[PDB]
This record gives structure tokens, sequence and C-alpha cells, in this order.
């Protein structure tokens, strides 16, 4: 029964201004074994191979830049981009000599690194690796039309980006046994529809206005009532005309909040820190010792 | 007004995610906890912290999904932020704190303070979230936009597609002009993302029938190196395979020096998913001989 779990603590190293994730298990010394995945996978692909090797050797399995749990900087993600990031990853880890275990585009990276660093490679295990394919007749007939479409302008991006054809189509098509839903979800995870700007939209939809949404209205009314009764020392900064706290609200708070000091900061709307940070910071500093 | 952000990054793992935070000033004493709101980050506090750090530890987290913190798959409702900030505070082992809070950071800070009243030694606040009884009390110059933000479909087109909260509201809500350097700090966490670009670029780099020529030459070059190199080699292959069918495995057995070959049985391309135990155990048996 082939394992679906990924029982590996995350490790990250900063590389050319981004972070790359990697598996790092086994002893600390000896020759490390460096596992390189390809498209559209991650170190997840090695999850059931690493445990055979970890008892005797250090196992390092990075996620290529833009993949797995690695950062996704704004690159073209051409082969040369992957070369740069993997080169810097190996150097950031201070690796000397390695054994390579490589697959697909990770094999193009590994072989290219090995050719440039032959003294540092003690062995290469490889499988289903990138070699020059002399004609499309040498490409498997059952996947020829699809890969030709991937390489066809516009249509390739529709299939791979809009329809996720490489994860939903190629990946199970190129495994003989059936992948489970848990396994597909691990492969889907780095490429789900991005969170992106969701937090910025959800916040205004939570603002407590005219009783709605009711759960936030109740919670905010509760802490406003707490503030009205609490002896906690309070410091209010307000600007004019303000947004949430106009002058009239500042005066209401002066009437209603115990133990309140109020500072007017001058012109201000909502992000008062951008209009008079020096007064805000200096007044906080002056107020803090009075809290002893 | 300074535009730089001269604070070393710190990260802490919270509920499976990394949260970024500023941590400056003395390492002990009561800490001052700065909480930003929408659509900002610890960057909002960059010119206020230096007044406070001489006397007190200053901690300024980026809320989950914002700043340099991770972006897990959440709804990003208020309750999500409550959970991650609660766990952030406990992860740092904070006991008593002074709060300095703004906007949704004030809703988070006041709500935390009410639930933990023994641990709050003071609260500084500004432009904070309070119950707004009617839209009448929302300033007219921003009222239509916030009504639109809360309208189905329209609100997402504005905030997500057009970045209205960063490109519109943020400078609308500062009296002086924000500089482009400041705008770029505020834009950075929310730049249009990379997404699936690597998945499409890879098949367009495959060396097939000579193209693309730069990859063809590079791949030919390392294949020529492999054919002359004495390095120990171990090839796993399956049937029918994809890139390495049986006839190609046989050709490699003839042409590569110092090669051991292992047939794994049925296999196409991701052989690790069809026979991981044979691949892993054969690598383990092979490594001592190196
Ligand atoms: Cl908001
Ligand atoms: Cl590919």
């Amino acid at each position: 029964e082939i394992g679906t779990g990924f029982p590996f603590d995350p490790h990250y190293v900063e590389v050319l201004g981004s972070r790359m994730h990697y598996v790092d298990v086994g002893p600390r010394d000896g020759t490390p074994v460096l596992f390189l995945h390809g498209n559209p996978t991650s170190s997840y692909l090695w999850r059931n191979i690493i445990p055979h090797v970890a008892p005797s050797h250090r196992c390092i399995a990075p996620d290529l830049i833009g993949m797995g749990k690695s950062d996704k900087p704004d690159l073209d993600y051409r082969f040369d981009d992957h070369v740069r990031y993997l080169d810097a990853f190996i150097e950031a880890l201070g690796l000397e000599e390695v054994v390579l275990v490589i697959h697909d585009w990770g094999s193009a990276l590994g072989f290219h690194w090995a050719k440039r660093n032959p003294e540092r490679v003690k062995g290469i295990a490889f499988m289903e690796f990138i070699r020059p394919i002399p004609t499309w007749d040498e490409w498997p007939e059952f996947a020829r039309e699809l890969f030709q479409a991937f390489r066809t302008p516009d249509v390739g991006r529709e299939l791979i980006i809009d329809q996720n054809a490489f994860i939903e189509g190629i990946l199970p098509k190129f495994v003989v046994r059936p992948l489970t839903e848990v396994e597909m979800d691990h492969y889907r995870e780095p490429f789900l529809k991005p969170v992106w700007r969701e937090p910025l939209w959800r916040f205004p939809n939570e603002l407590p206005i005219a009783g709605e949404p009711a759960n936030i209205w109740a919670l905010v009314e509760a802490y406003m009532n707490w503030l009205h009764q609490s002896p906690v020392p309070k410091l209010l900064f307000w600007g004019t005309p303000g947004v949430l706290i106009p002058p009239a609200e500042a005066a209401r708070l002066a009437e209603s909040l115990p133990n309140l000091k109020t500072v007017f900061i001058g012109p201000g709307l909502h992000y008062l820190q951008e209009d008079n940070p020096d007064l805000i910071g200096s007044e906080i500093a002056r107020w803090l010792p009075a809290l002893h």
C-alpha cells in the first residue's frame, strides 16, 4: 500500500531573494543524496523513496522555484531560471559532494549541474529523464497530440493554466496505477487558484454597519461596552476630518471612556500614521511610563 | 516622512503557517504590540516604532494573508484573523502587553483585550472599528465605494480585479500624497501572482525535433558528458515508459559507462508512483558501493 502522507518537517533557505522549501532528513554527515523532481511535481514525488535512504544518508529534496512550498517570484520560469535558483540553493546549503537522484526536468537540472561540477558528483540515479527526442515519432503516440497542443500558442496556456491539464490530465495519465484523491490533492496544492486579494475584499464585508453582519456587530458592540467600563489606560489619536473617528466622535469618546488621554494630530483621514507619524510615536513614547 | 523599512524579518509558525513580524527594542520588559488593518502591514508602523523602540520592545506582526505572512486557503473572515493572532501571541509567549492598534487591527486588539483583560496594560488607538449605526455616518466622499465593496460581484471586481483598496482607498485616506516608494511597499503582498506559469513553460522547453534550439544544445551537451563520464550511474526504467522506452534503456546500457539498470515493471513517466519500494531499496543497496 503506497504511502500518501508527506511526513517531513519543512525547511526553508533564502535563495536570490526568495525562499526555497526542502526536505532534509537522515544523518548530518557523509555524502548527501539530492533528490530533484520535475513537472508538475515537488518533493512530494520522493516521499516513499526517501525513507529507504534516510537511515544511511542525508536526504535533501528541494521544491524547484515556483513549485511545491517554494516561493513564487515573478520570473519567466525558463530553464535558465531553474538553473540559477538550484545553483544558489546548493551553494546556500554549503553542499560539497553529492549523489544525485533525478527525474524529468530535475534530471536536466541535475545532469547540467553534474557536467559543470563533475568532481562533486559521486553517483547519479535517474529515471524518465530529459534527452533530445529526435522526432515527434519518438514521442509516445498516446500523448503526442496533447504535448503538441501544449506547445501551440494560446491553446497551450488554455489547457495548462486555465484547465490545469498538466496536473489533472498528464499526471494521472503517466502513472499506471490509480492515484488517490489525497495524492492528487497534494499535487494540486501548490497550484490552486491563488488567495491573492481575498483578505482585502472580506474585511469591508465584515464592517459593522446598521447591524450587519450581525456576528461582527455583536462582537464590536461587546468590546465597545467593555471599553466604556474598563479602567485600562487609553490613548486616542484623531485627525480632521477623520473617517471612522471624526471630531464629534472624539468628543463623545472623551465623555464616555475612563482613563483616556486624547491627542489631536492635525489633518488626517484614516491612515493617520502616514500623516503625522512623529507626533503619534513621540506621544506613545511619552505616555508609556505613566502606565507603571 | 521615511519610506524605508529597516527591520530584519522574523517568522514564527502559527497553525501551520508562517507569520512575519517586526521585533525590535529591548528583549525583555512589557512589549508594545502594533496591529495594522486593511490593506496594510507592519509597514504602516515603520515611522512610529523608532520612537518607541528606545524604551520598549516593539512587536508588529503582519496579519495572516497580508504583508510577508503566508496566505493559507482561508475565508479570511474576522474569526480567521482572531485565531491566527491569538496563536501568534501565544507562540511568542507574551504575557502582559501594551496595544497600539488601528482599523481591523483595533477590532482584533480590542477583542483580544476584552478576552484577556488581566494582560492589557494600556491601549493606544486611532481610526478604530466601532459600530456604525447608519450609512449616514460614513463620510460621503468614500460612501459609494464602501457600499460597492459590500455589494455582490461589484465589490470583488473593484477590490480584486481593479485593486481598489490599495490603488484607491489607501491614497484617498491619507491627506498628504503617498509616494510611489510607499505605494510599492503596500502593493507588494498583493501583486498579481505567478500561479501556473512554470507548468506551461516546462513542456515548451522540451527538446523535441531540434526545438527549442538552446535547450537542444544544452541537453545534447550533458548527454555527451554522460557518455564519457566514469561516474557511477543507476537507471530505473519501466514499460512502456514515456521518455525512456525499453529500446532506449537498452541503448543507454550500451552507451553509458559504469551503468547499472533496474527494470521496475509497468511504468510510464512518474515511475516513483508505480514502484517506489523497488526504486528506494535499490538506491539504498547501491549507495555503499560509491
Ligand atoms: Cl475594511
Ligand atoms: Cl514538461
